[PDB]
């Protein structure tokens, strides 16, 4: 019912996500994540770090994130351009099934919801998809999650791009 | 010597390229390129067509192309927000060694070459990538082709992004 | 048909006279891109009669901190700044003007580093009820660096009977 | 002699003040107002007070006082970080003459003056400026006005702000 009790899936193996690329958040908190088609990025083999990459792209857009694991199933990003960490659970994953993939993830400013985003690859069709969502909306903030896919720009050929 | 007689490797299967991931350009012809970073993405479950995605990201913008294979060992491009094609090809390719990945890439204007594209994530350490942009510099209008990778914008903590 | 990409293709409206501008005076900043420019107003000042050079100036005001740039036209419907602080010089345009209407005055205004926006000021001095300024913001966000773009008027500080200033 | 006792020419109409855009205060009491530019701005369109506002600006600090006409030639000033109060008066204006504008303004602790401000913008070549200030100058706590432009802060391209 407040966001820092929200269910903390573990995040699953890296390779879980990148064989679900790419993907589309189907329903976020805020307007940054519209229309949005997300890739995963393995690290650079010669990163020091070793920090995985999240791509958030609508359009010529970019926005880029390297994240790791943190304590109680977080994911810790550091936002590329400027340096800026958040802390991000998963509510729940349901990746690589027959019909596909999906999950919703989150990140909290104390009970309420700052951001949230529901990924798949499968147009929407994952009953999971619809539970979290309901819940999520509960949450204080939670009455911005909306759905992200309508009236987006025409495409030129690519399915996944635009 | 001419483009249109520039060797033409196969094309390694999609997973070599995926397991590169992410790569930087080291040499290129036009400056759209500088300060580049490569990421290649898997057809989209959903996509009818199954086009894999190249993505060329500089900093918060990103270039997109669909690809699929062509005759004569050629990549076809679909730029995503164009939809404008382009006929590419492999001058050598040297994905996953124990020292990591090169290869060049280059499509044509008849005889010029148009683009050109030397990716590594081994900091340019592969003998090939040498040998190769020596010969594609010789060819007409290989004199545009120089280092990609100078005076590029520092970064906030993620080692393939700014 | 589509919105601009990135940057270097956003609209370049005329700049208004600088009248115009002055008739507009005092305006809020609604939306920007660094936080620099929060809870900020502008007073646009016509160029000092003894002025060399002739450029008008733009004051930013936060509280008891101004930042000042000197601007003059420029070439494709630009202003060119000079920070009269530092000596920075920046080549800005309009994305749209609508100064001077019966529910006042709006503007969006931007830098580009390239194909990315840089900095972003949308003022106005209706309580930001002009429709062209939403529309504007939406097509900013949506250029690389875009998505810093914010509402710059949140829990700003408290005024001591002044409208404008504080 | 007496601060009370100096003149109290009318309030020039706001448009006069601005047209005079920008000043800078050739003579003052306090040092607060050394190295200084004047800035005057109409009420913002929705203020329901219609108060104007003069700008003390000091590179790059800021003093701001709304201001109403008051009794007896009087300026109601408003600090607009403290909420506090000043009646001001102007010993002479000289707005917009063909060789641009002067005047002096003043504000009284009873027989002394509290705070005088001289601004022009044609180098303090007003004839009427030089005399106001001999007048000045002999009321008391008048020896502490001084002219205020000595030393001030190099600039960097910009005539009126540094
Ligand atoms: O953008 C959110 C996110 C969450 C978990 C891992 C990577 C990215
Ligand atoms: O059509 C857009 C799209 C993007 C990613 C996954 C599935 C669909
Ligand atoms: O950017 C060029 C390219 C070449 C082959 C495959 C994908 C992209
Ligand atoms: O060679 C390392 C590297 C650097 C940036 C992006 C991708 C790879
Ligand atoms: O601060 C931005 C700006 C832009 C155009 C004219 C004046 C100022
Ligand atoms: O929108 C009105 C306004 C408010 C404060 C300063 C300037 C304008
Ligand atoms: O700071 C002095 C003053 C006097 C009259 C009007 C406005 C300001
Ligand atoms: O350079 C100082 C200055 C400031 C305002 C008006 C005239 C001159
Ligand atoms: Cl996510
Ligand atoms: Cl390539
Ligand atoms: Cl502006
Ligand atoms: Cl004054």
């Amino acid at each position: 019912m407040t966001c820092d009790k929200l269910p903390k899936v573990p995040v699953p193996p890296l390779e879980e996500f990148i064989k679900s690329n790419p993907l589309q958040f189907a329903y976020v908190l805020t307007d940054t994540f519209d229309c949005t088609t997300r890739v995963y990025v393995q690290p650079a083999r010669l990163s020091p770090n070793q920090a995985a990459t999240a791509l958030d792209i609508r359009g010529s857009r970019i926005i880029t994130n390297d994240f790791v694991g943190g304590p109680n199933n977080s994911a810790i990003l550091n936002n590329c351009t400027t340096g800026e960490k958040a802390t991000w659970y998963f509510q729940y994953t349901n990746l690589n099934t027959p019909n596909g993939s999906s999950y919703c993830a989150y990140t909290c400013n104390g009970e309420e919801i700052a951001e949230y985003k529901c990924a798949n690859n499968n147009n929407g069709t994952d009953p999971l998809q619809k539970q979290a969502v309901e819940v999520a909306k509960k949450v204080p903030n939670g009455d911005k999650i909306h759905y992200a896919l309508d009236n987006c720009p025409e495409h030129h050929g690519c399915f996944a791009f635009y």
